[PDB]
């Protein structure tokens, strides 16, 4: 569960997470005293896992981005790549799968030539082999909807 | 054009998109009105596209998440999918892609029967082939990295 009160909390804190402590309240139907602490209860159990600005990568010198998708060399040892990849900064995301390959990676890096640096970094490593995907464009990035 | 002030600003608001002007200010050492400035600035050039809560989607009841690769059924007419699918309301994000496919989509389901739902609404919709790859784990996500 989550009843039908944390929906529209949820559905207007996606939209906007400043939103305004107040602003919620009045198109939620309730208190700044309630308020509060639904969205005090919700971050508590993992529901809203935190608050963040949407940044541009291009804007910021991130020119490349690509899908990664990795899968280890050696199975007789513990599978361990995300781990191992977390302190590598520009993985920005990693996911196991059921495909080809164990794992996707989305990364982001200054140049086609940076990413084959962070591409031989990888390898090395978790001990993987990479077969990567270039984004060209994003039209659209992180909607998230609640049903 | 972003100086050592503003790649202060977003950062800090990357990590905490409900971060308070009061405490943006005495972290760039500036005074709370030259922190709302800066911040508009960065919003309206387009260095920070809006703010959102990081809602978890498995509390919500999307218990499936997978990558959708799309590519066109005839590829001759100027691309369509992106704009027609922006109406499917579990397809989350849409980027075109270098390689055999054009798009790739990050989907979330309810379900294996509600997977096989969207993929008919997908192929249908924008006229595309689908090839499937069901996440099973997201390790993290969304780590925005500024350099
Ligand atoms: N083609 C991938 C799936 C994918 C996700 N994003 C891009 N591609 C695999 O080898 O598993
Ligand atoms: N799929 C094409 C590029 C493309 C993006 N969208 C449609 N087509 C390629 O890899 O060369």
């Amino acid at each position: 569960a989550l009843d039908d009160i944390d929906r529209i909390l949820v559905r207007e804190l996606a939209a906007d997470g400043r939103a305004t402590l107040s602003e919620l309240a009045t198109r939620a139907g309730l208190s700044v005293s309630a308020v509060q602490s639904r969205v005090r209860r919700l971050e508590s159990r993992g529901v809203v896992q935190g608050y963040s600005a949407r940044i541009n990568p291009e804007a910021v010198g991130h020119l490349l981005s690509a899908f990664v998708a990795i899968t280890p060399l050696d199975p007789s040892q513990p599978d361990d790549a995300p781990a191992r990849l977390e302190h590598i900064e520009e993985v920005e995301s990693c996911y196991s799968v059921a495909g080809e390959e164990s794992y996707v990676l989305l990364v982001r890096v200054a140049s086609a030539r940076a990413l084959e640096d962070l591409l031989q970094r990888i390898r090395t490593t978790a001990n993987v082999r990479t077969r990567s995907t270039i984004i060209l464009n994003t039209f659209y990035s992180d909607r998230q909807h609640i049903p």
